């Protein structure tokens, strides 16, 4: 029967090659785990659209749980089970204050490329991109390199932290071009409230598992058995072992 065991995965770098679609062997492994009685889930700091892009249009069919924006938008077997609102935690006046400041800081930057969708208001979070989410893949690659050198995202977060220390927001770098901003506690552990009562074990797999990494809280949550991975191949090999010990 069903194992009452959830396998919860990061997307980019955990289920996929870096900034690429999931491969055929990843899809096969997932189906084998599901075939063996495990539930499988995604969790990412990115939006649902991004998971569709890297995993497929039928992502809700492939996974038991899909947690976008850290579980601030949550799906269970095709059903939307939760959708949080940043207005609920922060409220209009503070949001407007925050996005205004962010826009000025971005406008002041001197980076080689800027495009569009610098401040993205999601469900329960705001995502902030110095270059803008509307840049091309090649532009993303180049901003990532640039940011490695010049730490543009870190400077920006530093300035935002100075402007708004009382806002109590967390700033979480992730992927090539942006960082997420959300209330303390709306990190990836947010999704666990939706599964904790339904599994005897929850295994988490991710790569950014240390202090300041966007997988730190969820890795170190007492509710999860953490598996630090460095690639989707690492993920596969560890899931093979979990399947073997059924
Ligand atoms: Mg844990």
């Amino acid at each position: 029967g069903m194992k009452r065991v959830l396998l919860l995965f990061d997307v980019d770098g955990t289920l996929t090659p870096p900034r690429l679609c999931q491969t055929d062997e990843m899809r096969a492994l997932i189906k084998r785990a599901r075939g063996a009685g495990f539930c499988v889930g995604t969790v990412g700091g990115s939006d649902f659209a991004k998971q569709v892009e890297q995993l497929g249009r039928d992502v809700l069919t492939q996974f038991d749980y899909v947690f976008a924006e850290n579980g601030l938008l949550a799906y269970r077997n095709g059903l939307e089970i939760h959708r949080q609102s940043l207005l609920n935690a922060l409220g209009n006046d503070r949001i407007v204050k925050f996005v205004k400041k962010t826009l000025r800081l971005i406008a002041d930057l001197d980076i080689p490329v800027q495009r569009g969708t610098f401040v993205e208001y999601r469900n329960g979070m705001i995502n902030v991109s110095p270059i803008g989410r509307n840049c091309s893949q090649a532009e993303r690659d180049e901003f990532e390199v640039y940011d490695n050198e010049h730490r543009v995202r870190a400077s920006l977060i530093a300035e935002l932290e100075n402007s708004f220390p009382d806002f109590g927001l967390k700033y979480s770098i992730g992927g090539q071009i942006s960082f997420d901003v959300f209330p303390v506690g709306w990190d990836k552990t947010y999704c666990l409230q939706f599964v904790e009562d339904d599994f005897e074990e929850i295994h988490f797999f991710g790569d950014k598992t240390q202090e300041g990494g966007n997988d730190y809280e969820i890795y170190t949550d007492k509710r999860t058995i953490g598996h630090k991975v460095t690639s989707y191949k690492d993920t596969i090999a560890e899931v093979e072992k979990i399947i073997a010990m059924k």
